[PDB]
């Protein structure tokens, strides 16, 4: 899934005034940019948004490819907790999570 | 109020406590097999809390351990501010498309 992106982007954009098209809906927007803490909302919205938009479309071809975007990453979030290694290499990774943490706010 | 300098404390007690923390040797921790940390805080802190559950506690190694416990308490708040604030469709699709923005550097 790498430029699935860039197409998943322009059926967004083209299909922008049918998804807009229900102003009563409110859905959760992260109050910030660290958008890999929030997928479960995003995609949790993304789900209302498809059970009230009027499917068959070409809006169908935007939501298989946010089908594909969300499995890849529910494929990445496997990959958290299904390696387990020493304490050496443990330290390691949580070493390097607190070292790119200064600067994520 | 955002732990900032908490960081490098924390850093500097993580390094300074290696040869204990790394003391067993039998221990089978999980380790994400890529770099998206914040995907993965789950996994960070039930490893990390498994490792304090035999590491010896009492020690200066309880510095290490309150110092990523506030860490941790942070980012559940960062959690919290996922879903918390309701807005209308066009700030989420903005919000949409800016994550799937930045999801095509990979």
């Amino acid at each position: 899934t790498s430029t699935v992106v860039k197409e998943t982007l322009t059926q967004l954009s083209a299909h922008r005034a049918l998804l807009t098209s229900n102003e009563t809906l409110r859905l959760p927007v992260p109050t910030h940019k660290n958008h890999q803490l929030c997928i479960g909302e995003i995609f949790q919205g993304l789900d209302i948004l498809k059970n009230q938009t009027v499917r068959g479309g070409t809006v169908e071809r935007l939501f298989q490819n946010l089908s594909l975007i969300k499995k890849y990453i529910d494929r990445q979030k496997e990959k958290c907790g299904e390696e387990r290694r020493r304490t050496r290499q443990f330290l390691d990774y949580l070493q390097e999570f607190l070292g790119v943490l200064s600067t994520e706010w």
